């Protein structure tokens, strides 16, 4: 859905390409007037045949003057919509997409489209030409007829150091990285790249030039630039930006022979690096160095770094929207419950066809911060989410947490997607909504105690005294359910009754559907 400001936008870039167009026409106006002059001047050189020439010469030298006063403030104008329009574009419009990829790579909704900032950006570029290309004639002008107190002498200087500069300023800012370093096997977890392990990275010009087209060699690297590892880029670092039908025709540059080394002659996990990327532009007299880095990249030695190195570029993508805070580790940033709440929320929906639900989140707000209603003036620190154990445990809450999202995307999908999985539910709530159900209702839920992950079912049933009893089985593990799936445990499940005869505890899943009806499909 295209929005007011972005419809402005629109609007703004087509009446500059109207003003561009109209002193296009005036140009021609004046330099026809100029040619005139210079032709009549230079030629026929009664008595008052000569008098009436030199009045004519006089009458379009005014003239003259007239139209290049008028030219260079409607110029002056045009440079002051441009410098408006260029802002609103680059530091608001575009950055917003930098911040929508920051959301994407963390699993956020994956917009991030480039077509419409490029068609933008092009038009803006397009526009920034023809006004240089206006600047250069008015030089040109100027040198063949001037006069004392000319317009262009006086005001072309400035013209051409507003023009240079907003065209310079908008090549440095189409400069963007498409797709964040991501090693190919790991696709859901960017910016995480293990040593030795091929990577892939893509770049993109967002001013669609085809001039340009293999033109751009771009160099990539890693630590550019205390006491932090220093690594090199291997393999083939250099790229020639070409247009492609798989673009659209647009120009970009994808790196997919990469991996990174330890040079040779802070915790890891957290820190940061950054993977530039360099080129030069030499467009009509013009040298623009371009430069753009990556959002920070955590390195890796061994793939059991990567959990504690996911909640990193979790936690940095979270809280800033700098592209550049290497040292964000040194001191993190608090965040807040509802923050923390949309990332572990998006971990679930980018891996699975579901995220978490309202009474799954609450749930995990009370094991992080205890008891409560209202959560939205909580804090998460970088201790209480990953950096330390959770209270009373020998593991922290990051690593209890990605135990689950792999138990749910390798183990137990199929059930997550249809929503048979209750499970974040604390102790006290479970007893709760099955104290009022009947005997052999169940729900599925995951452990509390098991690091690595384990899934257990909670059912109700009445002794013989009448009592309601809630109990729990022990937590299924990984090992286990690769023999058979939850569904068949679930089914299969046995105990000895009052008679001592093997009887399945369970009769409804939570509130009332028939097991054979849920999980029979599965079996
Ligand atoms: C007390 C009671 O009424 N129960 C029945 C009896 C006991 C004793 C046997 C055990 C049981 O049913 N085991 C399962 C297998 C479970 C597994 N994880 O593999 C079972 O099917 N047992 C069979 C059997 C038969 C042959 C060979 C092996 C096992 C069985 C069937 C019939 C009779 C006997 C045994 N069986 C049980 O699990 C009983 N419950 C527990 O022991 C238990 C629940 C629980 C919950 C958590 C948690 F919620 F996730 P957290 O957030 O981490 O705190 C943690 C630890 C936990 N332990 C349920």
């Amino acid at each position: 859905v295209v929005t007011e400001k972005q419809q402005m936008l629109e609007q703004h870039l087509q009446d500059v390409r109207k003003r561009v167009q109209d002193l296009e026409q005036k140009m021609k106006v004046v330099e026809n007037l100029q040619d005139d002059f210079d032709f009549n001047y230079k030629t026929l050189k009664n008595q008052s045949v000569t008098r009436q020439k030199m009045q004519q010469l006089e009458q379009m030298l005014t003239a003259l003057d007239q139209m290049r006063r008028s030219i260079v403030s409607e110029l002056a104008g045009l440079l002051s919509a441009m410098e408006y329009v260029q802002k609103t574009l680059t530091d608001e419009e575009l950055a917003d997409w930098k911040r929508r990829q920051q959301i994407a790579c963390i699993g956020g909704p994956p917009n991030i489209c480039l077509d419409r900032l490029e068609n933008w950006i092009t038009s803006l570029a397009e526009s920034q030409l023809q006004t240089r290309q206006q600047i250069k004639k008015l030089e040109e002008l100027q040198q063949k007829v001037s006069y004392k107190g000319d317009p262009i002498v006086q005001h072309r200087p400035m013209l051409e150091e507003r023009i240079v500069e907003l065209f310079r300023n908008l090549m440095k800012s189409a400069f963007v990285v498409e797709r964040q370093p991501c090693m190919p096997m790991h696709p859901d977890r960017p910016l995480v790249i293990k040593t030795g392990v091929q990577f892939t990275t893509k770049v993109r010009l967002l001013v669609k030039f085809p001039e340009l087209n293999y033109q751009l060699k771009i160099k990539v690297c890693i630590d550019k630039d205390r006491g932090s590892r220093k690594f090199n880029i291997l393999g083939t670092n250099t790229k020639v930006m070409n247009m492609e039908e798989s673009n659209n025709g647009s120009l970009s540059a994808e790196f997919k022979h990469l991996t990174l080394r330890e040079q040779r002659c802070l915790i890891v996990t957290e820190e940061l690096h950054l993977i530039t990327f360099e080129t030069e532009v030499y467009h009509q007299g013009l040298k623009i160095d371009l430069e753009t880095h990556s959002l920070p990249v955590v390195v890796i030695s061994n793939i059991c770094q990567m959990p504690n190195a996911w909640a990193s570029i979790l936690w940095y993508n979270m809280l800033t929207n700098n592209p550049k805070n290497v040292n964000f580790f040194t001191k993190p940033p608090i965040g807040t419950w509802d923050q923390v709440a949309e990332v572990l929320s998006w971990q679930f929906s980018s891996t699975t066809k579901r995220g978490l639900s309202i009474e799954q989140l609450t749930t995990l707000a009370e094991k992080l911060l205890g008891p409560g209603v209202n959560y939205s003036g909580c804090q998460i620190t970088w201790a209480k989410f990953c950096k330390e154990n959770m209270a009373g445990k020998g593991f922290s809450f990051w690593v209890w947490l990605d135990n689950i999202i792999d138990l749910v995307k390798k183990y137990i999908l199929a059930l997550w997607n249809e929503g048979y999985i209750m499970g974040f539910i604390s102790k006290e709530r479970e007893r709760a909504i099955l104290s009022t159900k009947p005997p052999g209702t169940f729900l599925l839920r995951f452990s509390e105690s098991s690091k690595e992950g384990g899934v257990t079912f909670t059912w109700v049933e009445k002794d013989i005294s009448g009592k309601t009893q809630i109990q729990s089985v022990e937590p299924y593990t990984k090992q286990q359910l690769n023999n058979m799936s939850f569904a068949e445990i679930i089914m299969g499940y046995k105990i000895m009754d009052a008679t001592n005869i093997l009887v399945s505890p369970l009769v409804y899943l939570y509130p009332d559907i028939p097991k054979e009806e849920a999980f029979g499909k599965y079996c």
